């Protein structure tokens, strides 16, 4: 691990490095009492903007509170002055394309099993105001039963083949729409065994993606083809929403096929806060203590505003947790 | 793995991805008969420029023919036009600094144990005209005994300024042997201290520190060891210690090498060896090949020649 990074994080002793990249270093953690395996992601906190840290600490608080069978579970977070430590579900089946490579290309039935896992996880996270924004194959981890866990939700604040044109142009984009594009590209790869946009040269690849023209092989069924074209759509306004996707017959036709699907976790019911009076004193207090919410008045404003936001989401998650 | 990559490499079945980065993607491989595990590194030849591809394939050709107990063994090389597949020794003990984290800092005696492994491996590779040039802690793998295997020799052109000598940081022409010595000094310091000699929260300032080359040497570091570190982390590459000097150092003191020979004339060139060299691929310009074999200088062309000659022997 990095120099000066503790040998223990909470009850977890740090063992070998599992992997690393720009968003941090991952080590295997062992619980000192129960000896359970976790993956611990270590993030350097000194090299982040304060606005970034705020956004991150917010998404983190949400992710710690929710659970989905196809989202890598964030169990806890630990902080010292320099390093942030994320305690994550430990999975070791590899990544989704390892499976794809072995098969060459997947049948529409198998591709769709994976697609339903991915869409379900995205729908869930989007419902809690969390977009991925950087969805790519290495984020699609496999457990031992060959089921997906999507990793790295909320890490974006800290590749071009899977990015939508608006991301490639560094424009200000809808996160949900970016995830839809990325999922389209991944669905394509599952069905074809090749990418819709590829080039030996970077500069050329970027233009292909921005242009958004790709060829679909005949062996992709027409129902599925109409789904792919709606997702891999350059006009973000015209691009399918997750709502459109989940209403689509090809999608729906996959329910419990070939196998029964994991239990659907309950989504928290989020309501309006008409006035200061309707805010729970103990939940407000616990939120106010967090750090990213140290300014009580700005916290009150964000909770009472008409806008949907992560402040409201956290509040209702905590409220739900109390009951 | 990468799309378009093989499902089988020689007798090895490709399984899960082990890790990846700029220099390629590593997959777990399983021998279809013996069930022996290997690590298979996949590298995209097409993304590479002309001179880079050649430099890499030349060094891989040397690496596949030699073996040292502290260098990650390269067993073989396979190629489809799109991908190179490097079949490597499989190691899973973690990396050196995982050990360092558990201890905090090493005793001078324990640090010397690792240091001798590292220097031994580099002296072996340098003897075969191979410098690492990009030595960093994550290259220092551990097997199950907590012994070192240095990985990623030959990959530097496919590309951590904390470990790079000032000449490498400055992007100037340099002796690769001298760069490795600097990187080993920084690593040795880290094992003894549990902190880097040059560190900074901002990249720009870190490069400056490395270039100026001033660092704080803790009092608990023994003075003959302290003299070693000063000789290695020396900004003047002409003044910096050689591996030969390191191996004779009082603190330091406490595998078959093949020797390059001269080829005065074309008549001295074994036709079987040349044919094997022609078949490698990193030698497109065959006139340039011959010039390099007949030149007055040590080079990787001669090294490959003599490794092939010895192997036929």
């Amino acid at each position: 691990g990095p120099l000066g990074s503790m040998q223990y994080v909470g009850p977890y002793r740090l063992e070998k490095t599992l992997g690393k990249g720009q968003t941090g270093l991952v080590k295997l953690g062992i619980h000192c009492v129960t000896c359970q395996k976790v993956a611990i992601k270590i993030v350097n906190r000194e090299k982040l903007s304060e606005s970034v840290l705020m956004k991150v600490e917010r998404e983190i608080a949400i992710l710690k509170l929710i659970e989905h069978p196809h989202v890598l579970k964030l169990h806890d977070v630990y902080e010292n002055k320099k390093y942030l430590y994320l305690v994550l579900e430990h999975v070791s089946g590899g990544e989704l394309f390892d499976y794809l490579v072995k098969k060459g290309r997947l049948t529409p039935k198998e591709a769709r099993k994976f697609f339903r896992q991915i869409i379900s996880a995205l729908d869930f996270c989007h419902s809690h105001s969390i977009c991925h924004r950087d969805l790519k194959p290495e984020n699609l981890l496999l457990d031992e039963r060959n089921n997906i866990r999507i990793a790295d939700f909320g890490m974006a604040s800290l590749s071009p083949h899977y990015a939508c044109p608006e991301v490639i142009r560094g424009e200000k984009y809808d996160g949900r729409k970016a995830d839809v594009w990325s999922c389209g590209v991944i669905l394509f790869a599952l069905l074809v065994g090749a990418l819709p946009f590829d080039d030996d040269n970077l500069r050329q690849l970027l233009e292909k993606v921005k242009r958004g023209v790709f060829h679909m092989p005949h062996f992709i069924p027409p129902d599925c083809q109409s789904l792919l074209r709606g997702m891999i759509e350059v006009d973000a306004a015209r691009r399918l929403t997750l709502e459109h996707i989940q209403k689509h017959i090809w999608y729906i036709g996959g329910k419990n096929e070939p196998e029964p699907e994991q239990p659907i976790p309950r989504k928290v019911q989020i309501r309006s806060l008409p006035s200061l009076e309707d805010i729970d004193p103990d939940v407000l207090d616990s939120m106010h203590s967090l750090g990213c919410f140290r300014d009580r008045n700005k916290l009150l404003q964000d909770l009472l505003s008409e806008e949907e936001n992560q402040e409201k989401m956290i509040y209702f998650l905590l409220l739900d947790r109390k009951l």
